[PDB]
């Protein structure tokens, strides 16, 4: 039973695409259809960290949740929660995607962001969120308020931190600047931390994700000796 | 003639975890054997960096040697090589891995560390190490008396520098901070050079490895051409 | 139909290595043949970055061209452009890659670098380029008059920044430091952008990539999956 989408790629629906009316009752699934030349992918364009990997780890899912992580209506009382672009307009209004949360400070200095997650769904969760990267100095200090800033992302199997790389690209969707997806699997019993003082794209929403025995570590080149040993 | 494995994990295995009695007389092997959900791992919980390499450069082994690369009684003479820690207690007494050594300062600053190692054994060595990663810069001048050092890995192919990132993670195993591992190939006739102003577990044993012509780069995806050309 | 090729790697081939008389009139090809224990790699020894990747991205290539990008005579009038190294001695005379300048400062401090190309070839380009590692900080100050030097090289799907890291390594071919490679491939209608204060090798030619129809995204993993499913 293949997953139906239509010309959206993964990184769109996982991410919460609004050109991407994907929202439907869809659990299970044994495997993901795409379009070998998608369109509607990232609103914000830029890089997707381990594109390849999320495209092997959800190759299979048995039982597939959404549900809210950091609702914004209490997670950051000190934080704006509307970073609204209009690098994408679905109905023509400018949006962002359905599951993240771009921060900015307010009223003075961006406070300091310090927050966790307790994974108690007994299931693995899929956790994603972005770095965002100025075109300017003058843009960082007109979001933040600040030159320097970094992001720092921990848990009990994946620690990493992200630093900001200020640089005019060319522009791509009229976008000067860009934003940078990153994502991790947090298992069952563990907990998820988000630290930050600037440029950071937080999660709203998870997935929890029961995969089943349809993968072995879910890798790729995990899902690969599997395939080989089938024709064998 | 695969190789027989217990409860534990390549990891452990190749990084010495007292709790694996697997000190036996045995050289060469076509497969290794390993519980699909293995517990004994690494003793001290952290990232083990191209783990899935390091199951796929060692995945066909021809003669194979364990030998001593650093004597602690002599390498040393200026540190302290006692970085025991109950984070695992064999007979319930601490110890660490019987492959590595945990060096921190004595009486006054961390002494600077610079030490190498000429490969002459006629076959590819393996060497592993580790960088610590402190929960807190407290603990970080109790060990070695300052808040920044670095580690500096090199050699002909492969030269990296390592930057210990201070932060307290979800207990795991106790373990409120945690040890990063890495390694890498040291040809023949080449040099592995070690250098630190702190944070370093250092390479007591390194292993030998033959390897003949059960592979080719190595690499996986290069033991997955072979097992297709093999069917076909 | 197979590349025939001699002694050398595929990184001499791309990068230019002078020993490697591989300047025919070859276009497309279905298979790159490579001697399994070749010779004539790298000039200047060091570490290529993506090398897997860039035997894949280029496993099956149609229409071929090799084409200058940024032609020593006018790009660079502030700087030099003959960083020749006798590393390897063509006829035994000192040259370096055909494909790249190791560019240097002259008279006062390198002059910065600010450089771009627009891909307008209606191909995908494959841009290669180096990053300079001294051995010591007398030599860095030597070629650039400074001890403190960065790279960064931005486009529309891939930004990322290089900070060289000074050290001594045992002799590789007489050399003491080591020069780095990496690669990308700029899109139709992107553009590539160059800027850095020193340690630079800079792309002279670049080569246009027609691909056609023997790949998917041609990345690894995505050149099995196909040839799995051939067998099925
Ligand atoms: C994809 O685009 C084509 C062409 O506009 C359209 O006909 C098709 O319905 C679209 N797919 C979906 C799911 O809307
Ligand atoms: C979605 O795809 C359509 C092409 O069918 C394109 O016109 C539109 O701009 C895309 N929207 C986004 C957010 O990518
Ligand atoms: C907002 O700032 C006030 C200090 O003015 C602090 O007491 C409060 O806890 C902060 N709230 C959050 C969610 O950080
Ligand atoms: C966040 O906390 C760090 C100390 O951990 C402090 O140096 C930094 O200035 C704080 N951020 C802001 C905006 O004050
Ligand atoms: C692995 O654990 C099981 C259950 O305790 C035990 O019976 C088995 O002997 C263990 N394997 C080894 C090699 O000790
Ligand atoms: C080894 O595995 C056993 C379970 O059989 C567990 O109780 C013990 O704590 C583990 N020891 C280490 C060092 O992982
Ligand atoms: C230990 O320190 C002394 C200086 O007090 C130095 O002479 C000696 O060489 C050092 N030994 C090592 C192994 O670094
Ligand atoms: C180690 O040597 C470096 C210079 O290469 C020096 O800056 C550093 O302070 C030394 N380490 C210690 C503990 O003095
Ligand atoms: C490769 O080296 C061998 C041995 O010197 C030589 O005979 C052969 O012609 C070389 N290949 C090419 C293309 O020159
Ligand atoms: C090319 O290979 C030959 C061996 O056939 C070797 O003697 C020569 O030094 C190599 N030159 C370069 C640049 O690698
Ligand atoms: C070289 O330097 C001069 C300043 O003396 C500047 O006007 C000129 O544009 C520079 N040329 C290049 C190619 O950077
Ligand atoms: C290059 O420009 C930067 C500012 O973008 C400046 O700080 C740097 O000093 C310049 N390089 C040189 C050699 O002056």
């Amino acid at each position: 039973a293949p997953l139906q989408l239509g010309n959206c790629s993964v990184a769109g629906w996982i991410l919460g695409n609004p050109e991407c009316e994907l929202l439907i009752s869809k659990e299970s699934w044994s495997y993901i259809v795409e379009t070998p030349n998608p369109e509607n992918g990232t609103c914000f364009p830029g890089y997707f960290a381990d594109y390849e990997e999320l495209r092997c780890q959800l190759s299979s899912v048995s039982s597939f949740e959404r549900f809210e992580i950091f609702p914004k209506e209490s997670s950051w009382p000190n934080h704006t929660v509307t970073g609204v672009s209009a690098s994408c307009s679905h109905n023509g209004k400018s949006s962002f995607y359905r599951n993240l949360l771009w921060l900015t400070g307010k009223n003075g200095l961006y406070p300091n962001l310090s927050k966790s997650y307790v994974n108690n769904k007994e299931k693995e969760v899929l956790v994603l969120w972005g770095v965002h990267h100025p075109p300017n100095i003058g843009n960082q200090r007109a979001l933040y308020h600040t030159e320097n800033a970094y992001v720092l992302v921990v848990s009990s199997h994946y620690d990493r931190v992200f630093t900001p790389i200020i640089a005019k690209r060319p522009k791509v969707r009229d976008q000067e600047g860009r934003i940078n997806y990153y994502w991790t699997l947090l298992e069952p019993g563990d907990t998820i931390i988000f630290e930050a003082n600037g440029n950071l794209i937080a999660p709203w929403y998870a997935f929890a994700l029961s995969r089943g025995f349809g993968s072995g570590s879910g890798s790729c080149i995990e899902h690969i000796e599997n395939e080989i040993a089938e024709l064998a």
